[PDB]
RNA sequence: CUUGAGUCUCGUAGAGGGGGGUAGAAUUCCAGGUGUAGCGGUGAAAUGCGUAGAGAUCUGGAGGAAUACCGGUGGCGAAGGCGGCCCCCUGGACGAAGACUGACGCUCAGGUGCGAAAGCGUGGGGAGCAAACAGGAUUAGAUACCCUGGUAGUCCACGCCGUAAACGAUGUCGACUUGGAGGUUGUGCCCUUGAGGCGUGGCUUCCGGAGCUAACGCGUUAAGUCGACCGCCUGGGGAGUACGGCCGCAAGGUUAAAACUCAAAUGAAUUGACGGGGGCCCGCACAAGCGGUGGAGCAUGUGGUUUAAUUCGAUGCAACGCGA
């Protein structure tokens, strides 16, 4: 109960997987979503239909914060960085700035040898 | 005596390296903070990892790799190859002026020098992450394509090992032979008015005349015309195999056959076919509804069995209320 009522959403989504932290403006997290505890298990996620109920996680435990308006940073690759925005537009909550903040690789390293097909 | 070769002065393009620190644009371990209910992964699922607090975010942080931009058909080097900048000190390529050198020129069987990865022993290291290794998953089954953890050892460095599609599948050097469109570097002349023209070198790119070739394809970067010089080639398999020699302490490289067998092997290309290659179209072919067979009984034919015989043929769409 600290009533910040403003804090940037973090998006990660994955080729099989999203997961929506709202965190503060300044680094502190209210609540995270999820996508392997909606009910159903093993692989049936990463499709819109069940990537925005995932993202629909945070309005049990966010809500009595009190945030009436809130950013979006989305990251990761894979489908549904419009399931997300449409989950959260449909949830109650505002728009405010919709960014791209995945994590761009600059090749430090070495990449894997997995794919040979 | 210069026009072949070599040389001076000034510069220009350009990952040429050797040794050395520097130290990022991002990075896994080892912590502090906000704080919950899960992180990840494949088309299905799961091993592992989360309440011992993970993945999400802020602070700085042990050490090895190494360029996302530049980065590219860019550009360099004899080749194998070289990416955070600098200088220490060396290489190659090119031009305008001037010179002298008088041929000092090209190539080479011997032979030395350069040699991708990995391994050996000597002295170390342990991240990102790797053949083997331990699990989950699939299939008739998996020593694998899939998903997760990993020993000495890949890294700096001392010597062996010297191989490959080290392939422009196109030796080296020099002289002449119709042509068109580009890339990186320079300046001469032309009001340089300028991004720009006319030249003039350079090599790497795309197409094509004659000509050559079996065609595909080459064609001012030659496989067209020549001259000098070196290597190699003689049907496949046997076979880069066996023996002996050279070298390597051993893991191998090289020189390098024979017996036997085969009546072929191969290259190019014209046809059709095929493909879980692509593209473009047609059909109640699908897409939406109606009526059904398959559910009950009966008729009929067929597949099996019995029968002294249940006649024969038809037998996947092209057979079964068919010959009747």
């Amino acid at each position: 109960r600290k009533q910040v009522s403003d804090g940037v959403a973090h998006i990660h989504a994955s080729f099989n997987n999203t997961i929506v932290t709202i965190t503060d403006r300044q680094g502190n997290a209210l609540g995270w979503a999820t996508a392997g505890g909606s009910g159903f298990r093993g692989s049936r996620k990463s499709t819109p239909f069940a990537a925005q109920v995932a993202a629909e996680r945070c309005a049990d435990a966010v809500k009595e914060y009190g945030i009436k308006n809130l950013e979006v940073m989305v990251k990761g690759p894979g489908p549904g960085r419009e399931s997300t925005i449409r989950a959260l537009n449909a949830a109650g909550f505002r728009i405010t700035n919709i960014t791209d903040v995945t994590p761009i690789p600059h090749n430090g390293c070495r990449p894997p040898k997995k794919r040979r097909v």
